[PDB]
């Protein structure tokens, strides 16, 4: 029940403000939830912690949405944990941009800080505007 196509994705992305939310540019957030879910909407992560990584973003639930079952959790996105897990990202998004002003961004991410921090993530959204084929694609924020 969807697993994106990187376009896709990066036009979802784009339609919800993440394109250059705090600092980071879109080809950042294509990029670390391939690397933590590779564009699927449902993957779940248990952790020797008692918490689960759900959605599409990975998100955590000690930190960040509740499952009604990690010990400690503190859901501060106020938001149930499998409200994350489904087709629409709109929550997913809504989560990511709070984990961001929680912290100096990206880091909570061990897949971006590792496989994508330090590349040029910018070539995760070429091709694009929801893969168009002509030569690489689109533009957008700084043109110069």
């Amino acid at each position: 029940m969807k697993v994106f196509g990187r376009c896709e994705l990066a036009a979802a992305m784009k339609r919800h403000g993440l394109d250059n939310y705090r600092g980071y540019s879109l080809g950042n957030w294509v990029c670390a939830a391939k690397f933590e879910s590779n564009f699927n909407t449902q993957a779940t992560n248990r952790n020797t912690d008692g918490s689960t990584d759900y959605g599409i973003l990975q998100i955590n639930s000690r930190w960040w949405c509740n499952d009604g079952r990690t010990p400690g959790s503190r859901n501060l996105c106020n938001i149930p944990c499998s409200a994350l897990l489904s087709s629409d990202i709109t929550a997913s998004v809504n989560c990511a941009k709070k984990i961001v002003s929680d912290g100096n961004g990206m880091n909570a991410w061990v897949a971006w800080r590792n496989r994508c921090k330090g590349t040029d993530v910018q070539a995760w959204i070429r091709g694009c505007r929801l893969q168009q084929h002509h030569l690489g694609g689109a533009k957008q924020a700084g043109d110069v």
